[PDB]
């Protein structure tokens, strides 16, 4: 209808005298500890129905088609994730069968501290990559070469396999471990805010070069090459450059048969994920692409006719739990670091996708607490990091997921397996293997076509992408990442360092203001000018504020004084022998601050002074209470600068400048 | 007088219909570049006179009365520059004849390019103590121990006395270059807004840490003891307790001298500052405590005798220009932009000090120039970093300073002084000079004393003050600036990551909103609910702010529309066989939000879909003119989420649901 008030004019006091305030609550450190600390039963009983949420949808299961729905899952997802383990346990440098492992325990362990209902955990392409890198960086293969085997002119110093993977299996296992500890201590201590910082855009960029340096790795495994696992700066393009240089040490059957298992994979997916009308279960190219290599590779003899890759290294059953190697934290804690947060942010993710999907609600620090007990009780068995990654994921969700207990039955796949599938896994070629993770691949290399998308969105966004692809491909992939969430926060930093400051005026017969530059046709008061600063005065934008009025006055407060006293002179001696015009007054419109950061309140209260001497009053429009309360505990209101000087709305200041010129010529 | 208005409730689009827009200005990056490089003979001059301000000041000189006020103050500065800038040269472990080089060339070069008139160029104890830093690091003592001398039993591994100091000589004018060359790439490159993150408490606990550890180096000198140089982490704590384990190999003679004028030249001090009233000009007692120790030490043979420590090293003379040790740029380019940038700094600080006393602006950008070529051409005559001493500087101010022709005739003084005197020097004891250094400590010294004025204004400014200093002092000097840097920067992070959200009310019978947990009688809309959120939503707060929302309605929009699935099966198996109570609208008082960050929006829109199911309307009520446009170019406009939801004042969106209810039940 209509919009219409009638009050006086009340600008700091006439508003802060009739007006009452509440008393601010008691702080008493001694009864706000006691009542924090509860003692009756139901607190008890929440806390461990949120520790443990599976005593939660375990009573009201739907047995009768779930049991179905579960099992056929479970089985699908169970040959999915089998085959990605022993296919990712290549990118973690240890033998195969670890992968085996590292499918087993952290889905077992997921299933009395978890909180989700369609994630399933395992193992991870970047995460495998990072843990590869790390593993490489901390034990190369020239440290083992052990002299042997009766050279031609100097010591036999052969390759190492056989000892030197017990050493790479307790390494990788410390680093599990570490990142176990690391993830239980950021969710003990209930520091959650700390992974909000991992942007889309960051994250998108750190996957993208992720999945391009997991494109590398495989392609030198599938060309069967030996390259000086080059770590560090350029580390990419050094081994890109030294696979290019050995491109004669190729092995042409295994390359053709990789480029025509990706052929084939990757028209079988894009086969399955356009015709979705048609089939709704998404055909399992993986299993039947493992099973017809295996079945040609042991037919006829790759290994020895063709001089093929296997892996003939399976043993094939479990083994006791070994303490891990502590005493390599302190070479291991940014890595560890990394590695927890890249993987929380990635299980964080999947996780809010797949609840929104189906509109459950999904905690953070449970599931910081769960992927943190599964990263340490796979550190006791020989495991890499548990992620879930988003290919296996959506198995389980096309198939049909209702609980984690179709994740528990895919554990049983891996279990028998680990005891019997996996002996007449001997002949399959590693290239095989190898490619499955290529076709992983088409999820985040499609991820490059956002960027121009972006740019047409908020630019300073789509910076961050590239500069977090771009670094976390120059100076690796751990150290890459700290090089975007620094960043990022500059770029923050940046956007409330120089803020959209414009020429607000008055809209004719109204009391609503709107900026000059976007309006054409607005009146402002003769004199009176209006002025509004967004992202609030910090040590960093005084010299901004500081150039911002000067531009929007016109002239300086200082040099107008300066030449005022120039002025002065003149006329202080002329007794003796014988810029400001057009200015009336200043009204910032400081509506749009949160902090004041006192080293910037002294400056406020500098330009004010300044301001009075040219006798032109500065006022004030909209300023928060919270800024007024922070900035009465600075010292900003002495003697002559009174709270009268500021008001609470825009067209008040206006209205008691037009009263004052009107009662005051 | 009286505030009121009348006009429709123009939401988004009943104000956008009528009201035209001025078109934006045309980028045209072809006339952009052309228009801004300009031919005029105006422009030529103006870029002339900025460049080399001498032209300015010089014409207009008043040598009839100004040159009186110079001759006075320049034989004065002149005095106490040439033993404060000789005392310092021990601080960058050069010989003392050097340091007058730093008093002489640097004055001079600060003549044709300085844009300042209160302002003595010269050495300074911060700055000297990170040049000598450095010093140690890259030439340590323990690396020219020449075997000679016949001794004992080992080889006599004695003091490399002599050629050593040609080392470090060669090593500070290389530094002194590189400094230079930074301060003009940020000269140069016209970028200055990289100095406005040294805040006042930041230089302010920097400085204060810098003293202590100036006070640790020249007691060093004062005891005569023989330290390790220790550096890196604890430097300070570890060479602090190699002092108090050689408290045995003390001298009686260097001490008792040195702790006599400690006391001597700061009572003088204190007194001439106490007692302006009646001496208007300070008395130097730093000079005449000079050459009253000289005539004791030269009189009583202090040398031999009391085998105390004299410099007997003057050579008295000056040398030809050397070229700098190019090649040396690798290990001191972080080291060099931490002293370039804290040089700059305390010459803005005290430049700007000075500058509101005589009522003259001094240019930022141009200081970056004047102080760049004063240190390029310091390196090629062997002096260190130039920079400006509060106490050297608030001579020339006290004695009567008008223009920089009192800094030329300071410098005269010191050039009468490399050639003649300092002969006379010979037998100076260094623990005198070593003692000056500490009496002008007190000024950064008292500094402490503001830390409890801090604390009852902005605590986060006074965090920040003791983060600089304890990190300033465990992990060196140099790298201590950098984690202040970063701390500082991270504050105005998490300043906007934390906002300071309220429950903004009704005030009755008006239409200024204020907010409920400062405000008692206020009244809110029956079923509305008002909401502010300063700290514009990016990337890290966006969490944040579903918890605001959740934590101002009670409920939970997801769990709601949870219960309704889990209420509505049993609603869909009845048929077959046979909360959001109050909340009614949300209006989010968004006025204070600058940037929108795109990461954000896609969950802003969730936010909004997430409650419509619920059937609750989520509005707008102060969005800037700069924020919709931006969220337009978002894709968030779609064909459900119109502009109808937006308003311009808070009290609009109040209006149209009294409205919109009475109209529709």
């Amino acid at each position: 209808c209509s919009y219409t008030v009638s009050r006086p004019v009340y600008s700091e006091l006439a508003f802060q005298q009739q007006r009452e305030r509440r008393l601010p609550e008691r702080r008493t450190l001694r009864d706000s500890l006691a009542r924090s600390c509860s003692c009756s039963r139901k607190r008890a009983f929440g806390v461990v129905k949120t520790l443990l949420p599976i005593l939660d949808w375990l009573p009201k299961y739907r047995v009768k088609e779930w049991l179905l729905s579960d099992i056929i899952s479970g089985v699908s997802t169970g040959l999915v994730g089998t085959l990605q383990g022993m296919a990712y346990a290549l990118l973690a440098a240890v033998p195969v069968q670890f992968g085996l492992y590292s499918a087993f325990f952290p889905i077992l362990t997921y299933f009395v501290f978890g909180t989700s209902r369609h994630i399933s955990v395992g193992p991870f392409p970047v995460v495998s990559l990072m843990v590869g890198s790390v593993v490489l960086s901390m034990a190369p293969d020239d440290h083992f070469l052990v002299p042997s085997g009766n050279g031609s002119a100097l010591n036999s110093t052969t390759l190492d396999t056989g000892t030197r993977d017990a050493a790479r299996v307790l390494l990788a296992s410390t680093l599990t471990l570490l990142v176990g500890i690391i993830q239980l201590v950021f969710g003990g201590l209930q520091i959650g805010f700390i992974v909000r910082y991992l942007a889309d855009p960051l994250v998108g960029g750190f996957t993208t070069a992720a999945a391009f340096q997991v494109l590398v790795s495989q392609l030198k495994i599938v060309l069967n090459v030996s390259t000086k696992n080059y770590n560090g700066i350029l580390s990419i393009i050094y081994t890109l450059i030294e696979i290019f240089q050995n491109i004669g040490d190729t092995n042409i059957a295994d390359f053709i048969a990789g480029l025509l298992t990706i052929i084939v994979c990757m028209a079988v997916k894009e086969l399955n994920d356009r015709f979705k009308h048609r089939i709704p279960v998404p055909i399992p190219i993986e299993v039947i692409v493992t099973i017809i290599a295996t079945a040609i590779s042991y037919g006829a003899n790759l290994e020895k006719n063709y001089n093929a890759g296997i892996v003939k290294s399976i043993p094939s059953g479990f083994l006791p739990p070994v303490l891990p190697s502590v005493g390599l934290f302190s070479d291991m804690l940014a890595a560890s670091f990394s590695i927890a947060v890249v993987a929380y942010a990635i299980a964080v993710s999947v996780g809010k996708v797949y609840a929104t999907k189906h509109d459950y609600v999904i905690d953070g620090n449970q599931e910081f607490i769960a992927f943190g007990i599964s990263n340490v009780f796979s550190g006791f068995f020989s495991c890499f990091v548990a992620t879930t990654a988003l290919s296996r994921t959506a198995v389980q969700e096309s198939t049909g997921g209702k609980t984690q207990v179709a994740g528990l039955i895919s554990a049983v796949i891996v279990m028998v397996a680990i005891v019997a599938l996996g002996r007449l896994l001997e002949p399959l070629q590693k290239s095989v293997l190898a490619a499955v993770v290529i076709a992983n691949l088409k999820g985040m290399f499609m991820q490059v076509c956002d960027v121009p998308r972006l740019w047409k969105q908020n630019k300073t966004d789509a910076v961050i992408w590239v500069f977090t692809c771009i670094m976390s491909i120059i100076l690796g992939l751990d150290l890459g990442l700290l090089a975007g969430l620094l960043f990022a926060l500059l770029t923050v930093v940046l956007r409330v360092q120089f803020p959209s400051w414009n020429g607000l005026g008055s809209v004719p017969s109204t009391d609503i203001y709107k900026s000059i530059t976007h309006y054409k046709n607005l009146e402002e008061p003769e004199g009176v000018k209006i002025l509004r600063f967004s992202s609030p005065i910090f040590y960093g934008n005084v010299d901004g504020f500081k150039k911002c009025i000067n531009s929007t006055v016109g002239f300086d407060a200082i040099r107008v004084y300066n030449k005022r006293l120039k002025a002065l002179r003149r006329i202080q001696k002329l007794i003796k022998k014988g810029p400001k015009v057009p200015i009336h007054s200043l009204v910032l419109d400081c509506g749009a601050v949160s902090f004041l950061d006192v080293v910037g309140v002294r400056s406020l209260r500098m330009i004010v002074k300044e301001f009075q001497r040219i006798d032109v009053n500065v006022y004030f429009a909209l300023l928060q209470d919270d800024v007024l309360e922070k900035m009465e505990q600075c010292g900003f209101f002495d003697d002559n600068i009174r709270k009268d000087r500021f008001f609470l709305t825009v067209h008040d200041a206006i209205l008691h400048l037009q009263n004052q010129v009107k009662s005051r010529e």
